[PDB]
């Protein structure tokens, strides 16, 4: 049998729809990812969204999808607690540990998946890697420091690119701050890279969801859907 | 003798500049901090101005100040490495960690002083306490993160309050972001602290600087000016 990678994004967000209704009581509010295999959840999660009250998002685009489905949206700080986030990840390790933010909304995936307890990691099979790194690592950064983070990244033998649009100028998120995309790092330790990251000043937030990586991953390969299940 | 808390500060900020002018040689670009004991080594600083090149601020506040005395500022990234960063601090412990934020920006404080190769405090004496947080603990957050900060703070026995301005809605910062104000923390590894808080997502910045603190500390006593130092 032969499918491609967005039929293998369809298949996993169909699954995950499937996780939710067997897992998640009705009533529940379902926090929700970003991306191209998050938006085939988002589809997925509309044919039985009568069973739920709405969904939390983790960006303007996935809050616009669910929206264009009648899915009510909550802000975050409206909802106590979540069962389960929904979303995809552009590399994940033997680990669960994540490369996430290559898209939109590094930050308020990162925030989203903190609160909900169980982190359902969506992708087909090309995104599970032996060692993160080949997919640039995302750092959110303040504008002053940006070459300031850029050096300690150089520093580790990392190649830091400022993200931008198309038009050249530097891409701003939702917290008006700039995005380097770092290149040419071999992660074989990520809780201990993103702890480091972290604790220098002036980045938001980095791309490793690792400390808090997937707690299963429902993989889509040309075999069928695999679920990987992993540690706190 | 009796000196005023203003007087003190001034004290400091002479001595600041003293240690500048004895320290750092011609030509250099010093690192400036934010608030009036601050605000009195920018006036000290002006009197030298012309043995230096300029400045890099830490705030709109500073960065006004400096110019107004015909001060040259640059901005971080036009800038490789930096001496010296000359800052006040909300408290100062035996370590030299300091709880700073209280005032304007807080992210960029840290930023410079993570850059610069000593971080000189400049403070009275009431500053210096044994454990830190008596003065409220400083986070800046991510709105959407904000409740869920603030529960994590909680948990800790924190209780945080959500900065506001004179008419009663919420502070924002440089980076469009809010702060919480965390009281009752009795704060006696800050280290510790500090990576647990930067850990957390939607955190933007803590202001616990402890991980990096002060190298030496000018403290305005009553009997005068004592030099304090610390270890990284
Ligand atoms: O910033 C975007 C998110 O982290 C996505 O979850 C990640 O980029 C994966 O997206 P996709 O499923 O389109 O490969
Ligand atoms: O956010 C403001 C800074 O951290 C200051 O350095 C700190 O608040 C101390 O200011 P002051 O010298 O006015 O007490």
């Amino acid at each position: 049998l032969l499918m491609t990678q967005d039929e293998l994004k369809r298949l996993v967000g169909e699954a995950a729809a499937r996780y939710v209704t067997d897992n998640v009581p009705q009533g529940a509010v379902i926090g929700v990812g970003t991306g191209s295999t998050a938006n085939c959840f988002i589809d997925a999660l509309a044919a039985v969204k009568d069973r739920y009250r709405g969904a939390v998002s983790s960006s303007v685009a996935t809050t616009e999808r669910l929206k264009s489905h009648g899915i009510r949206v909550f802000d975050l700080n409206e909802i106590e607690s979540l069962q389960v986030y929904v979303d995809g990840a552009d590399e994940i390790d033997e680990s669960g540990a994540m490369i996430k933010g290559g898209g939109g909304a590094l930050t308020r995936e990162k925030i989203v998946a903190s609160v909900a307890e169980t982190f359902v990691c969506i992708a087909d099979a090309s995104k599970r890697v032996a060692m993160l790194g080949q997919f640039p690592l995302p750092v959110e950064v303040v504008p002053m420091a940006r070459t300031a983070i850029g050096r300690r990244l150089a520093a580790l033998g990392g190649v830091p690119v400022l993200r931008v649009k198309q038009d050249g100028t530097p891409y701003v998120t939702d917290n008006g701050n700039e995005i380097l995309d770092v290149k040419g790092l071999r992660i074989d330790d990520p809780r201990a890279l993103e702890a480091a990251i972290n604790g220098w000043p002036g980045v938001v937030t980095v791309g490793l969801f690792a400390q808090r990586g997937a707690d299963l991953c429902l993989l889509g390969t040309e075999h069928g859907v695999e679920t990987l299940r992993y540690a706190a």
